[PDB]
């Protein structure tokens, strides 16, 4: 579930280009539920109406998937070969990369035991949010108390893996907030805990994919200068 801060992003009529799926590099782990929903949707209508958003990888004949992991992964699993895509000026100042702030209403202790059991630490720390925003720890866990979860990407992934299982189990009301202050505004209405990491930079996203590595789901949150207008492409054109 997603809460976004009413971003008036303009639709623009930008033409698409067909790009081969094997030229596209993911930056996030897939979510099988989203992959599955896309497969049902595209095979149902037979129309692919929403182009990929790509960025050229410097120094490679490859493209970063900015938006479209489950379209990409879904087309591949169907045996398709290309997707209509819009190529972004990614390093333009007009493109911004934020993160998501996974927040939860629910009980802290079940989450701690599940986090601790995967090898993560949860040390109580009133500078945890400050450390996390500087990128010094993996996550700050902020509710009634503040806790630091140390480490880097490996630890962040473990945290995401645990949260998604407990969202699957129904032990928390997992909402990914676009902005953490909206998680704190809703927190004051009386959310329980909010996870905060430093946002990825564009440069880090590109580095990670050149390494053949990926983030957890809901790590990047791109704010773009436009949404492409809808397109008229038949599924059969993609094979
Ligand atoms: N028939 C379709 N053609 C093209 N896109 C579709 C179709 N049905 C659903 N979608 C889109 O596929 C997307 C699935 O998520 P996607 O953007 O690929 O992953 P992520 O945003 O995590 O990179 C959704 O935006 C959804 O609206
Ligand atoms: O360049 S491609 O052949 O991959 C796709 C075209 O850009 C499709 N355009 C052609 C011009 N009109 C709108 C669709």
């Amino acid at each position: 579930v997603e809460k976004v801060p009413k971003y008036d992003i303009p639709t623009k009529k930008v033409d698409y280009v067909f790009i081969e799926l094997d030229k596209m590099k993911p930056h996030a782990q897939l979510v099988q539920k989203e992959l599955e929903a896309f497969i049902e949707s595209v095979t149902g209508s037979g129309i692919f109406w929403k182009p990929m958003l790509l960025a050229k990888v410097p120094g490679e004949d490859m493209y970063l998937i900015v938006d479209g992991h489950h379209r990409w992964a879904g087309l591949q699993k169907l045996g398709a070969k290309r997707a209509p895509s819009v190529i972004l000026d990614y390093f333009s100042d007009d493109v911004k990369v934020y993160t998501w702030y996974p927040a939860f209403k629910g009980d802290l202790n079940e989450v701690v035991e599940r986090l601790k059991k995967e090898g993560l630490e949860v040390i109580e720390d009133p500078e945890a949010e400050e450390k996390a925003e500087r990128g010094e720890i993996a996550f700050a866990l902020v509710g009634e108390k503040s806790f630091a979860i140390p480490g880097g990407l490996e630890e962040q992934k473990k945290v995401s893996k645990v949260l998604d299982e407990m969202s699957v189990e129904g032990k928390i009301e997992l909402i990914y907030y676009g902005l953490k202050e909206d998680a704190r505004e809703d927190m004051a209405k009386g959310i329980d805990y909010v996870f905060i990491r430093k946002a990825p930079t564009k440069e880090e996203v590109m580095e990670l994919v050149k390494r053949g590595e990926v983030y957890s789901p809901k790590t990047t949150r791109h704010v773009l200068p436009f949404n492409p207008d809808k397109i008229d492409v038949k599924l059969e054109e993609l094979f």
